[PDB]
């Protein structure tokens, strides 16, 4: 409905910046899908197509990739039987990742040299937001260090920016040992967000709610936020469009369908901030 929208928004031009906090995943979100005609990478293909991974490994690493993709967009298995392959794949390209023995010191290069790109118009984004303070939720299944390199190289790693994904443990060689915490993969990031109760109970205040995302998963992001009041959903609809649309129609307050750029979301906190 576009009058559930405007009324949504009208809530949040209301409260302002006072009230206002905003929660989004990365990949596809912040990062672009794709770029003159040639997809661009996600977090986790940085690290594949880079110079610190050997041929072999690499080519281990799409059989994977392959095997695994196609039993995440499965139309006829459940979520339910889906969890374990998606908690098996990232244990396995981990896995591969850890044995080549990552330094810790050579991220930096890395994600220079990548093709990983923002989505037009964040400059804007990141510091509309931080010039009001207002609190800026990265929780994404993808990399902590990647992601967290990508944003500061982009000078947008900004106080107000907490960062919530998967990172990468090191022995004291600075050399990859395997990765923190429990992981966070596309299908359980509500059990990642009540797991994060800390960080929103500090925001009891912040009772306006901007949710960024582009998968099905990304909807459960807020089931931790302590006061709703009002809250916008804005969905990057970047690919299996056809298969999606209805869905995303029908879940988001707003879609975008293959929109690399952040003009939406920037129009609307021009109106709030
Ligand atoms: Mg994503």
């Amino acid at each position: 409905n576009p009058t559930r929208v405007e009324e949504i928004i009208c809530g949040l031009i209301k409260g302002g910046a006072a009230k206002l906090q905003i929660i989004t995943d990365f990949d596809m979100t912040l990062s672009r899908f794709s770029y003159k005609g040639k997809r661009c990478p996600t977090c986790h293909n940085i690290i594949d197509n880079c110079k610190l991974v050997t041929d072999e490994c690499r080519r281990k690493l799409l059989q994977l990739k392959e095997k695994y993709y196609a039993i995440e967009v499965d139309p006829v298995l459940t979520v339910e039987e889906k969890y374990p392959y998606m908690v098996e794949w990232y244990t396995k390209s981990h896995g591969l990742l850890v044995q080549q023995a990552l330094p810790k010191a050579k991220l930096k290069e890395i994600v220079a040299e990548s093709d990983v790109m923002l989505k037009e118009g964040y400059e804007n984004f990141f510091d509309k937001l931080q010039q009001h303070s207002i609190p800026v939720f990265i929780f994404s299944a993808g990399i902590g260090d990647v992601l967290e390199e990508v944003i500061r190289q982009a000078g947008v790693y900004h106080p107000n920016v907490k960062v919530v994904s998967n990172f990468m443990d090191f022995d004291e060689t600075g050399v990859l040992k395997g990765f923190k915490g429990e992981l966070i993969h596309v299908f359980n990031k509500h059990d990642g967000a009540l797991r994060n109760t800390e960080y929103f109970n500090q925001l009891k205040d912040n009772s306006n709610i901007i949710l960024l995302g582009d998968s099905q998963g990304d909807l459960r992001m807020a089931d931790g936020v302590a006061n709703v009041e009002h809250i916008l959903k804005i969905g990057y609809l970047n690919d299996r469009v056809d298969e999606l649309l209805e869905k995303y129609m029908d879940s988001y307050d707003i879609v975008l369908v293959q929109d690399e750029s952040l003009e939406v979301a920037n129009s609307i906190l021009q109106k709030i901030l």
